[PDB]
DNA sequence: GTCCCCCGCGTTTTAACCGCCAAGGGGATTACTCCCTAGTCTCCAGGCACGTGTCAGATATATACATCGATTAACGATGCTGGGCATA
């Protein structure tokens, strides 16, 4: 759950990952999130979000989607 | 010396907090002009100090009137008392 995510960030983080799902990720919206960078210590390889968020509402989360799953690219 | 209103403690119930994102009111900046102020001059009449003045109250004050308080001179009636007059 999303909750136990932040309660627990550090135990995950220690503990290496490589692969990610999330669901209904339409949650990263703002690049100001907690979720945000809370999920980018996990020490990890491959992700995969997996949501229908309508990506024209914003140019912000078309580029925090970008940026997350890319750190670096415009 | 008595009684019952707080503390400690286990469990049940609400809402504080954190995270996230949105949206617009209102505060912050800037530019221009124009009213309102300090600064400066002259003047006096406003203001300060004081002598002069008749009117509120307050205090007797000479003069007069009314009412007794008390005293003294005067008047009505004696009471033994003293100084003499008719009878045992």
């Amino acid at each position: 759950t999303y909750e136990y995510i932040l309660k627990d960030r550090a135990e995950l983080g220690s503990i290496k990952w490589q692969f990610m799902a999330v669901d209904e990720a339409h949650r990263l919206k703002n690049a100001e999130s907690s979720l945000y960078e809370s999920l980018n210590s996990f020490k990890v390889a491959n992700r995969m979000l997996i949501t229908g968020t309508p990506l024209q509402n914003n140019i912000k989360e078309l580029a925090a989607l970008v940026n997350f799953l890319m750190p670096g690219r415009f």
